[PDB]
């Protein structure tokens, strides 16, 4: 019976890898996802791992399954936490479950780990994902359930003569992947104290390229982006050349007061440049291909789809109903959104679309007018008549 | 019996006062509402009226009114119609029309005429107006009814040169048709731009500025007392110097088609924006979710022509609840065409620093969170097991 | 270039036919539906149309199809408009134009008519769907647009010797098919005045029965009825075997004043039997088969569904996504209900599923209870923080 | 320093406040509320208190104050939870919390408890509105944290035969558990009930009742004026005599599982019909459907304990609002374990006979719905082309 773990290399888990072997005479089984995080290479990590005392050691190169399947759909709903981030650290984690699982299968598993605080939301995220796909896998929360500290860790791997780095950490937690980089530190806690620049890394300083603006043409075909200046990519492409393109421009810095699913309120930074990008061309694109009382509906649904990944219930039964009705409306999402980055701003100046609802002899005045105004005074006479009927009473 | 309308001292209107004048009989009052617009001297474009006809000329200053009571009611629901501009020039319809019924009671009107087309919203938010506070005057819309143009006006009948933009402005905002933007692909270029500065001109020196609520009432900058009307003039000219509030949008209009339309609102996207981070300070997590949903009801309503409608009352009722507490400041940086925020403080603040903290300082109670996610996933994990038989 | 009309029987739109082709100059092509109405044999109404002038009249039975794709899709949504009554007269508006529109391309249609009134919703559901389906398409509303009442119908028909039959209307305006019956008279128009026994013909007076209550159970498969009693049946024959038995108890006897799209208040009374005891049986299974938080949000996809069809938006595109999502919803919808129907009144007392959520040991605390009750504290502890805090503000 | 506990003179309780006093080493406070339970007389709850070591035992009527403060809003919301039953045991749980923190603060309280189990939903009503109301009490739950039964009850001590029904009731309605109908599969028998009478009892003598409200509050029966209480009692009498308002509801517990639960609410269903059918009559549309979802979701804010949450206080300041006109009288027949309705009245009437009917008086304007027809339709007529193209 296997213990699996997820495992990016650091102090804490390298050493909870020997100590959980210690404390449930198990063995340990790390699971290394690449999700675009950068950092060390995957088989400096992979190796990490056994010399840590993992009787297995796996790396999961899931880049093009994360853009796909789970930056797609946050996407297609325009996800928007807050009304502001694109739901960073939010998204990757059903797909660890997924994968976390899928190992416990294959390596004889029948117990879980995570290292999620008892304040966060990765806690929910992982634990009702694990509930979701697989109720009979014991869960282990060594840091929030039994007291596993930095320190602990430490005094355990000196005992132990654990080959781990124990010099001091920065002041900076940070969590990263294709998708976007969160940033937390204990200065930023004070919500008067505004961010400096040793806090950004995925972005320039939006003060730069004053004279080079950069105009990007994004194009997506039924909701999915797959074109930048007309060359063909993957999502994952659109997502890495956007958040290059984006971030040397300045875009994607976030600086947000959020409500946790725990209950409190909670400062974070994040920097998400290709999301941002993507998300506003989407939206860009559906004023353009959707009607309105759909859209307008539309935006209801976008943001209860981010509520409920946000709340850790991405498998939960009313997120994949939700994705039926998002199926539904992509189908005609198809066009080029034309854009300006600059200034840490996302400017659209431009859209086509061979699927477009805009009708120019419609809205024209021009010769090619094709309005009939004929109708609109009766129009107008009933869409007012129901508060008319109300207001004469109220007034009478 | 008289025709009440409202007057710009523009062209078409100028000579409607006589053409209505001919074709009713009817004696013909003008009313002019100052609404920070600019332009022509109120009293040059009262007297036009005058000598056009017009029985009766009135200018009413409205601009603190409208700021007052029509503005702050937008910042109040974060009013962004398709999630993109604060309403601009859907929110002055509903205070003209109450102008424009009390002229008619005032100078014996039984008659309200308008200059809106059939295919903008305009003509929805007078006559729905209209309609609600005064149902016993009769509507004139001579130029969708009766087939009033420019050239209707120059041949019944001062001509200027037709400009290439229509062009709609008060306080608020600016809106801006010209015939070249009609066409998706084109990009608007410098010449359509008025209240806002491009971007690069004040590159090199962002401005961080700091905006202040009381109950959800814009009341200071940078330490500086102001009231609502001065605090969007303000943030006006300090957005627009960063060229902040440029929007540039395809929306879907009431009556069933969609258009493109640019708009300049630098003062009120930096006070929805602020407004906006007040509330994610001070508002509870479920009333701020159900309350992005009524802040979008409350902007449809009123694009829709139903400032007066009942559900927009009961709303506000709502709103008013919820803004007892949106009191404190946001600090934020224009640059680039961007509103960059990086500070809150507020003394009616939800945020717990001990709550959230993991410094020595820490109050949160760790041992409540694994039965919290154990029944927070159980319904869906109950669901999941079916599913998975 | 022909015109095509629906077609019942009736004596306005008999003489309609004539009329019309002397208007247009055109050939009448008059097209009935069966969709359960009753009355005259169809065989009989079809040879009407042809003694009136009509150059072909066509009879289509749409009993199924309306049952299937029309009745179904109304019981999957639980619709009920101002949480009243299910639709009755709003289902089959889009059938019939979808007919119509089929008509015209096989016998040379350029021109469709109805004879809706402009205060009624129906103008607005046949003419919306036209607009969607067939532009092209000319419409004419005779009774709307060209003042054509049955004072001027027979006077038209007494000039042209139309045979038809102009004898004394009676008090009431039906109109019913096999979902359910309308009824329209003067004295009802006055909200103080109670319906009388004359005015009903589905449902038996609720006082009957006394001491013979109908207990029936109702089975369905994926959201769809399939049987009852364990007997198998088609949707017609579920929907027609309900009106019986509901009938019989006096069941779904309706009295509504409700809002019409044109504007104002009007007073209906309807009877749906059937209908009642589907929806009312599809909720139940509902509350068996779905999870909690998607139950909470189909309540609003049901309400938003019953008034895009109410307000003549079935082939809108929000209509045709919310249809998606609904799908996915209805795919574990399996089960049965048991109800006593009598008195009037639907009452339920039983269910049994393949696919229930209920979980007897977690709710039970018999002695095989597994709820772990140690989550309780920490869960309400979290639960209600938000709120807490905001308290201890407001107190402050 | 003292325990607070609500008290009903139950077996369990009444022996937990000697064994919360062994220990804790506090004295503990008896607090019985009269909330038209029925049952025992008050005073000889009071004085089993005392007997049973209570330092202090008190008693106080509010029913009054329940029919006001919580059913009211109930009725004005028309709260039914899974569109099936009216709140029966949510409503009292914030009132009785209000009372247990007052008595805290009047007998030197510093712990309140509870008899809650861990996976009802009575554990979240009580202690959230604990948190919310005094955050600084302690919460005792002996039965759900220190596994207190009627076993350990009897075991650490007048004791009466278990019953094999569970009934929570006040003037509101009844609720009732018992072992035979957690099968889904099990009809209710004629034991269960007691509120109401069968059907089929008096069947031969059909009701008819007009109810009568003002502002959204119950205020006349048959032109008799009534307090809320009092309309609650004969509509209870009345609607309970013809077997209506019997319930049978699988629910979804905000703790994560379903249950089957059966209730009793007859007054409480005639009048939340009632008042359903004279919004219809006083209500205009578009906040008709609006208010349709804030009816669910304050519906579902006090199912799930949460009262007082700030988006329930300020959904609750909409309501009042929409309440402003809601006053008239709704006729029904109560028969057959049904409620019928069939007249509707009132003075703040939306309903226009002359814009409804096609006699002499009629006064609709056909030559409207043309245009109105054709721009309703455009946008999806639009969609529709583009989708067949
Ligand atoms: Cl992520
Ligand atoms: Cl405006
Ligand atoms: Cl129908
Ligand atoms: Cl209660």
């Amino acid at each position: 019976e296997r213990v699996i773990l997820a495992y990016s290399g650091g102090l804490d888990t390298s050493v909870a890898i020997s100590w959980i072997g210690k404390e449930t005479g198990r063995e340990v089984v790390a699971v290394a996802i690449d999700l675009g995080q950068g950092g060390e290479d995957m088989e400096v990590v992979r190796q990490r791992a056994l010399d840590c005392g993992a009787v297995e050691s796996i790396v999961i190169d899931a880049r093009d399954e994360f853009a796909n399947d789970y930056c797609v759909p946050a996407i297609q709903s325009n996800a928007l936490y807050m009304d502001r981030y694109p739901l960073v650290s939010a998204l990757s984690r059903p797909l660890i479950v997924k994968h976390l699982v899928k190992a416990a299968r294959e390596h004889g598993g029948t117990i879980v780990a995570h290292g999620c605080t008892g304040k966060g939301n990765d806690q929910v995220r992982f634990e009702v994902g694990f509930a979701s796909l697989a109720p009979d896998l014991e869960v282990l929360a060594p840091v929030r359930d039994y007291a596993w500290t930095r320190e602990k860790a430490i005094a355990f791997a000196e005992e132990n003569n654990i080959p781990i780095n124990v010099t001091k950490r920065s002041p900076f937690s940070i969590d990263q992947n294709v998708w976007g980089r969160a940033v937390e530190t204990g200065f930023l806690e004070h919500l008067w104290n505004a961010p400096t620049k040793d806090v950004y890394s995925y972005t320039e300083d939006p003060t730069v390229n004053w004279s080079t603006p950069d105009e990007v043409i994004v194009g997506f075909e039924q909701g999915v982006p797959v074109s930048i200046d007309g060359r063909s990519v993957t999502p994952l492409q659109a997502i890495e050349e956007l958040n290059r393109r984006g971030g040397e421009q300045g875009v994607g810095r976030l600086d947000v007061v959020e409500d946790r699913l725990v209950g409190i309120k909670s400062r974070e930074i994040y920097e998400a440049p290709g999301a941002m990008v993507l998300i506003t061309a989407h939206t860009e694109l559906e004023h353009v291909t959707l009607e309105r009382e759909l859209g307008r509906f539309k935006r209801i649904t976008d943001q209860k789809w981010g509520e409920l990944v946000y709340d850790g219930l991405w498998f939960s039964p009313l997120k994949t109903a939700l994705e039926s009705f998002v199926a539904k409306t992509q189908e005609h999402v198809t066009g080029e959104i034309r854009m300006v980055l600059h200034g840490g701003h996302i400017a659209v100046n431009g859209r086509r679309s061979p699927k477009s609802l805009y009708d120019f002899n419609l809205a024209t005045y021009d010769e090619g007018d094709t309005f009939d105004q004929s109708a609109a005074k009766g129009f107008v006479q009933i869409h007012g008549l129901s508060s008319s009927i109300s207001a004469r009473r109220d007034l009478q």
